[PDB]
């Protein structure tokens, strides 16, 4: 029994974590094979950053002007490159460390965990989501740019994100492994704002499933809804529609628990419309929505 | 920015997570140089679980009755020991991927990161505290035990917490690497349980200390508390007594925010009378309290957002 926040394992990508500097500027980066990927924004100075021209200050650049260090041994650069907004840098070693991998870019409300780095070495562990405003809500200083986030799907780690920046609302904006940023997010120092976020409600459904099968019942009630009854309810309350994918998607712990989708869903309803009246499920007085609805299944079974 | 409950990266334990088996069961056990540390109750049935005699059904073991897998690799059982609660298998390899390390034993309300671990494989990872009454609140299933807590405070792993049970309300008991239990809990299937639970004053100020260096103050006052006053109120909401270590402990976060830790004890004193009044604090709706002062200092950024 208990549920908790989990992230996966980080050892597979702890051991691709390098030291990358650029002139004044030391950020993370992330070795895979004989390249090392890190945000292009390591190549400004301060007043580059303001309106920087990347490819042009790209060909002033040398392979010797880039560091990069692995632990305590200096790796060669031998070539560099840019993709979208990250840096490529091709190095004369290949990390002996590198696990199964691949770059996937992940939709908003999914979780994915991120291994917060420093100068290289990795500090910290903690799971995020991808809200639906495109941000997420981490929490990161100066110098853990080019940390990422991933997800390992049997031996294989999943690369979906890097540290880029941090917004003035203090959410966080990066990239996929490939430099497409997710939201309307740019890496130049211009004004930038979070837009209006709303609750993953397919998430929270999710929770409340785990909150039932953890012994926490008291939401429950003889109630069902139709899905357009539901979503009109939703809106209202600034969570993301619930679609058929949705429901399908929490079948399995509709028929663990025995109580419909709809069925939950009017105890969602309720929640809303009324609150929690004092109480608190799974040790929480908010309806929390950074648990997927695989999350659930993989802590609260396997 | 931000402030999130986060764990120490895993990858230094990971190396170190086998699968022990003895009979028909199977947990986990942790592999240290040449040494396997499990549960003992791995040598149990279920009917010895009432009244175990651990002395005598040891004695019936040879080495080779314990099979240790490390990945897909067999290990050889070479010696075998008792310390406490915790069974010592010595094996004929070293493991190379031994960190630096240590074993700790930890007091309530201390914070550590749990690898919960099935079949010597890593599972998840997330951030637990000692709670006053020694149990912890964790996410254990059935096969978690022998999956055990640290932290890695610089490039040394501190092993304090090995898991051994889920008692009746869902809460996690275990003990410490040289094999005793934390609280006043047993081995065996007996009727016990956790005593009331409290929460961790200390680390609730630490909270609040980092919602003010985040750049939070809506929950301050003008008031000041005696440390006796403080703890007469706080005792009536189920909070641990705070002493003058505690006090001690606090001053470092009350030089960097301007808040003496009396007048942020006051706050603490109005949030309990008032609730939040549909605020929040670093995102959350209740109270705080698996956040240690070094955790928060850890975290947060050493200049307060004014
Ligand atoms: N791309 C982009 C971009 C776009 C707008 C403005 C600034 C930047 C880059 N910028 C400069 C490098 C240093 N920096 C951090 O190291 C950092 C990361 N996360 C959180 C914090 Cl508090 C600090 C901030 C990010
Ligand atoms: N020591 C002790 C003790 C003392 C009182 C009762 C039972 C036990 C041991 N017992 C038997 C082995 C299997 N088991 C789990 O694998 C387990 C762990 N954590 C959570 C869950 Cl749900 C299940 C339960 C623990
Ligand atoms: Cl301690
Ligand atoms: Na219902």
């Amino acid at each position: 029994s208990g549920f908790r926040k989990m992230a996966f394992p980080s050892g597979k990508v702890e051991g691709c974590m390098v030291q990358v500097t650029c002139g004044t500027t030391t950020l993370n980066g992330l070795w895979l094979d004989d390249v090392v990927y890190c945000p292009r924004h390591v190549i400004c100075t301060s007043e580059d950053m303001l309106n920087p021209n990347y490819e042009d200050l790209l060909i002033r650049k040398s392979n010797h002007n880039f560091l990069v260090q692995a632990g305590n041994v200096q790796l060669r650069v031998i070539g560099h490159s840019m993709q979208n907004c990250v840096l490529k840098l091709k190095v004369d070693t290949a990390n002996p460390k590198t696990p199964k991998y691949k770059f996937v870019r992940i939709q908003p409300g999914q979780t994915f965990s991120v291994l917060a780095c420093y100068n290289g070495s990795p500090s910290g562990v903690y799971q995020c989501a991808m809200r639906p405003n495109f941000t997420i809500k981490g929490s990161f200083l100066n110098g853990s740019c080019g940390s990422v986030g991933f997800n390992i799907d049997y031996d294989c780690v999943s690369f979906c994100y890097m540290h880029h920046m941090e917004l003035p609302t203090g959410v966080h904006a990066g990239t996929d492994l490939e430099g497409n940023f997710y939201g309307p997010f740019v890496d130049r120092q211009t004004a930038q704002a979070a837009g209006t976020d709303t609750t993953i409600t397919v998430n929270v459904l999710a929770w409340l499933y785990a909150a039932v099968i953890n012994g926490d019942r008291w939401f429950l009630n003889r109630f069902t809804t139709t899905l357009n009854d539901f979503n009109l309810v939703a809106m209202k309350y600034n969570y993301e529609p619930l679609t058929q994918d949705h429901v399908d998607i929490l079948g399995p712990l509709s028929a663990q628990t025995g109580i419909a989708v709809l069925d939950m869903c009017a105890s969602l309803k309720e929640l809303l419309q009324n609150g929690m009246n004092g109480r608190t499920i799974l040790g929480s007085a908010l309806l929390e929505d950074e648990f997927t609805p695989f999350d659930v299944v993989r802590q609260c079974s396997g």
